[PDB]
């Protein structure tokens, strides 16, 4: 192995495959939707398919009929025009645009602030570039008592203020939050961006779950605040945004003397995404940003139709004694396991308890979660080790599924 | 922009984004098949857009049906059994694969090998590791009179010798070569792996134009020469052997211990490749392997429809004063244009001698082509400059058009 990849050959997904490979086991662990994409999306790839030239290399950057969509549907959401070729990029999922960013803009000994609980991918990403993560966590404050949610985690900017040295290259943002569900406030994301401009860093901001959040929040972009336009990148994903993971597109949006750092990366990388799916694309995006005010399009149906499986998920893990984080966003719900109290004496390895406990279910009553502590590092695991994650983008037979398990748990 | 990307920002293919565009012109530069896919390529990526799990999140390092295919296939090709999820890897493109073993390989300070000319995205990639290029030319040998072909050149064993050292890392390998169609022989191969195995080096084979061997040669492996399989990785690439160039999806394949190292790359970086092309191609696949004997096999028939419209390229070419030089394999065709008559004082721009012809050809004969001089290092360059290549992927039709611009030369 190359030094660059030293210690990076780890991988919490990689790990996580033997779980629900068992037929007869309910996986509520990994990102799967389960539910159709729209009809019109699967559509057009078949249309696009019976079109010898779609089939053929497209432009380097992105396809143009959708970075000309995108900028279109940007353009509306930033309120500034967005131009399709020199502020975006089209990636290999959000994945290959975060690998882009970090790859064309951070340097080997940059500090990157990364907050805890963090989507897996961020901490070895910047240690390939052999920059240094800088943890920081999100700790939760007293609830209303009604309910616990993630609007009841949060940072403390004195702390965070504290990361910020003049080794701090960026911040790598996740609103709405996976693995809690999070939707960051304008005031967080205000404090976030005053620190950026007073040290002159980058933010990378993860932004595939954008148009899934729930009643009483709503989406903030944090590159729309003042002096942030010229220092964010912000990237999205065709999986979250039309339910087809397996697509593997997602963007970045941001200033055009950032992104052409990105696009070097690209061109010396993988050069090109495929042309039938950036094709299907685009004119899934003209379909639903023709529509955007109508309850039928996608980017309002989607989450009115996450929010009620949500809202059956918080009650099927309070039915076994789960304490449910409720997320503002995003289609994952964290549950506090440690009330169960689980016969785990027996499992003699050292990983944390969540782990243990997932193993355990999965054994036990057929159901599989993701144990939370996979999103923290080192130091962090044990102060989040007693969550679990579940994920409710699955069809109503996969949660009555779930449901015969909740019923029949003791 | 990062370190790593210094001087990486310029790209030959962004470059010739200018006289492609005009309607007018007959396009034989950029490698854009003009043909049509197989039928059943289209179809089976047609049908994998309608089954919603085929839009969903697949195997991260390749498509279980595609892997078990590619197994398959190339374990007889090899003559051994191929692990299909620990000695394959499926990136996007042959890009990506080259990419992913650099990345994971290739050090800081360690020399790689390439011969010139060479694809173009050979040098940056190694640059991008931090590695030192060094470069061999090819180098003409007396023809048999009759005519220029591709096995004219040759390398010189001493010199290839001389450019090992303790440094080296590896050696990159492209058969059947582009841009000048060279068929490596055997003998060539010997040489190569020989100093492999005594200076203990990889070899990474780029073979994307595998099948595509004309009369008379044969594609040899050279991860099938005694002590290369333990040392080599070998590449493939959908968009050549299926002519979908627009889907991106290529693979590595060599011992677990290497592969495994492409694989943390990938895991690091993009992740999952798109699940409806992986498993229309794994379908594609399935249909060609089992009838592989046929002339009917895309395999077999694909090279022979070839042949034909290389026949013709060098008729055609022949017909006006630009020598051709016979490629043994591949779809693309050099010429000399040395013994036309130059303009060229009308650019004095003292930019390489084929850049100059390229622009004269596509204003005033109104056909594109490619400046070989855009595939050698900055020292090559005087030895190559006066060739040209053009691409014969191309419809019946599209080279009527290119017949027609040759008869109306003069
Ligand atoms: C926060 C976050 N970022 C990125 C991704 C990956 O995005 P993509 O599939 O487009 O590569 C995911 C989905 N696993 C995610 O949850
Ligand atoms: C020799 C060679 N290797 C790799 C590639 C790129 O392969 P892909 O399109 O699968 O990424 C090309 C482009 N035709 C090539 O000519
Ligand atoms: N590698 C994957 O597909 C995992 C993604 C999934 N959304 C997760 O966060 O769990
Ligand atoms: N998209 C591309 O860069 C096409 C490259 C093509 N194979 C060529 O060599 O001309």
């Amino acid at each position: 192995n190359a030094k660059r990849i030293e210690g990076l050959d780890s991988n919490v997904w990689v790990e996580f495959t033997k779980l629900a490979a068992d037929p007869s086991v309910v996986n509520l662990g990994q990102g799967f939707p389960d539910i159709s994409p729209p009809s019109y999306v699967k559509e057009e790839l078949s249309k696009a398919a019976f079109i010898d030239n779609m089939n053929q290399y497209t432009r380097g950057f992105g396809h143009p009929a959708l970075v000309k969509a995108l900028s279109c549907l940007y353009g509306k959401i930033y309120q500034r025009q967005i131009d399709p070729n020199e502020e975006i990029l089209v990636a290999v999922g959000a994945y290959g645009s975060l690998f882009n960013s970090i790859q064309g803009l951070v340097d080997p000994g940059d500090e990157v602030i990364i907050m805890v609980p963090f989507y897996d991918c961020y901490e070895p990403m910047v240690r390939m570039a052999g920059a240094v993560p800088v943890f920081i966590p999100l700790r939760s404050k007293p609830t209303d008592g009604m309910k616990w949610t993630s609007s009841d985690w949060t940072f403390d900017p004195r702390e965070l203020e504290s990361k910020f040295s003049s080794k701090t290259k960026a911040i790598i943002l996740n609103t709405p939050h996976n693995p809690l569900g999070k939707v960051y406030t304008r005031q967080e994301l205000q404090v976030i961006a005053d620190l950026c401009v007073k040290h002159d860093t980058l933010c990378i901001s993860d932004e595939v779950y954008e148009w899934l959040v729930y009643t009483g929040h709503t989406h903030v972009k944090i590159a729309t605040l003042p002096g942030m336009w010229e220092r964010t990148i912000t990237i999205g994903s065709a999986g979250k945004t039309f339910s087809v993971t397996g697509w593997k597109l997602g963007w970045s949006i941001g200033p055009a003397h950032l992104i052409k750092h990105l696009q070097t990366v690209q061109q010396n990388s993988f050069y090109t995404c495929a042309t039938p799916l950036q094709a299907a694309l685009a004119e899934a995006f003209w379909i639903d940003i023709k529509r955007m005010d109508d309850p039928e399009c996608y980017f309002n149906s989607l989450p009115k139709e996450l929010e009620v499986k949500r809202d059956r998920m918080v009650r099927l893990l309070n039915s076994v004694g789960l304490k449910p984080i409720v997320p503002d966003g995003g289609y994952f719900i964290i549950a506090d396991v440690s009330s169960l109290g689980a016969d785990l004496s027996d499992m003699n390895s050292d990983e944390p308890y969540d782990y243990k406990f997932v193993k355990w279910m999965t054994k036990h009553k057929k159901l599989t979660a993701i144990p939370v502590s996979a999103f923290c590092d080192s130091k962090s695991k044990p102060h989040f080790e007693k969550l679990v994650r579940f994920c409710f983008i699955k069809k109503d037979s996969t949660l009555d599924a779930a449901e015969e398990i909740f019923r029949a748990w003791n």
